[PDB]
């Protein structure tokens, strides 16, 4: 599924990532856009042969399971496949304990670049939340 920019947003506050561990609505919606273009179904392959799946881009080294990663982890207890769907539930579940580990939303390198400083409100600017 390719969520528009304030669909998402409606979806992400729903399951309480609004101001989770302090991050603003818009730095979510900001990091979405630019880890999947808020698609559901975005893959990546990394260079250690992990893989980083769906609209947050949750990387198998350490937070779902794809069996084919070898000597990772499973730290949200799912499949990476979960993260692909077009309920964003398990993607969101699995987000708030990654941000939740330290380094807030350092975690997304995409975040960190290019949300991180900026006027991230404008991504759920005119969004009737
Ligand atoms: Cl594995
Ligand atoms: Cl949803
Ligand atoms: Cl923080
Ligand atoms: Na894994």
């Amino acid at each position: 599924k390719v969520f528009g920019r304030c669909e998402l947003a409606a979806a992400m506050k729903r399951h309480g990532l609004d101001n989770y561990r302090g991050y603003s609505l818009g730095n979510w919606v900001c990091a979405a856009k630019f880890e999947s273009n808020f698609n559901t179904q975005a893959t990546n392959r990394n260079t250690d042969g992990s893989t980083d799946y769906g609209i947050l881009q949750i990387n198998s080294r350490w937070w779902c399971n794809d069996g084919r990663t070898p000597g990772s982890r499973n730290l949200c207890n799912i499949p990476c496949s979960a993260l692909l769907s077009s309920d964003i539930t398990a993607s969101v579940n699995c987000a708030k304990k990654i941000v939740s580990d330290g380094n807030g939303m350092n975690a997304w390198v995409a975040w960190r670049n290019r949300c991180k400083g900026t006027d991230v409100q404008a991504w759920i600017r005119g969004c009737r939340l």
